[PDB]
């Protein structure tokens, strides 16, 4: 279960959730966007189109969603 | 903790702040939640969820 | 878990994977091995030792 | 403690110390504030929260 | 431990390596001793401490 | 341990070092004082207080 304080999880649970196309900003500035299929505490796997990522949360910047 | 105070802060005064990312780049907006591992930072409209692993500065 | 399922996936079919480094530099090749630090792509006829905190993202 | 002792002078003796980022960017102030991650420096009329990871070199004259 | 096996090889065999670093630069030697956090490369008439958090990857034949 | 052994030589023969940044930015110096996070090194005139965080390479002739 996800503890009130825990913001992180509570957003990209209902990312994955709701399957809302997110845009994943990484540390050098490039963005990708899709849908997160499932994460854990390393990575985040994002289904995009024609493409899959397996991406790790250390060169993850800011999600942003629309 | 300094950042710990400053953190509560900024989101309790719904303080105006410039956030630098490591690559330089920077978004400036409000602070409406955070944790011990992202900040959620409202700006031009839209929210960001920004791991602080990516931040190198607040500028108030 | 699913850091390993993928790269088992990867390694185990010589799926054509396209590593993104943190500078945003990318390197088309083949998962040869990996353990948890390092994976080895095979690449343009050379072999390379990647470190996994050197990459941003594995894409297919 | 290298670190602690510096800062230590540079907050009581009010510095001019510039700050380089990861990045290569210089920031010159003054530090206020520090602790085991971050440091609060004065610049030109603000206020900066740096964190200690995003920082490369401390440089004084 | 695929990287101390590896290392191990380069350092006993006086492998020619190509060292990339983060920022995608490259330096080509041969590594001369190396622990759990550094790399000692030999190259061109210069000796390098390199830390292995710098290192995004070692190239070889 | 190869660090220490590099950084204790360098210190005591007042070695001219040039420390890399993950950037790639470099500083030609002097190795003052250093510890398990920080290394201070004095270059054209000025000290500076380096995070080893921030080192990807030390390079001597």
């Amino acid at each position: 279960m996800i503890a009130n304080e825990n913001i992180q999880d509570k957003a990209l649970e209902n990312f994955k959730a709701n399957q809302t196309e997110v845009t994943v900003f990484f540390l050098n500035g490039f963005q990708m966007k899709g849908v997160i299929e499932e994460y854990d505490k390393y990575v985040v796997s994002l289904n995009s189109q024609g493409k899959q990522h397996l991406i790790y949360k250390h060169a993850i910047s800011t999600y942003t969603v629309e």
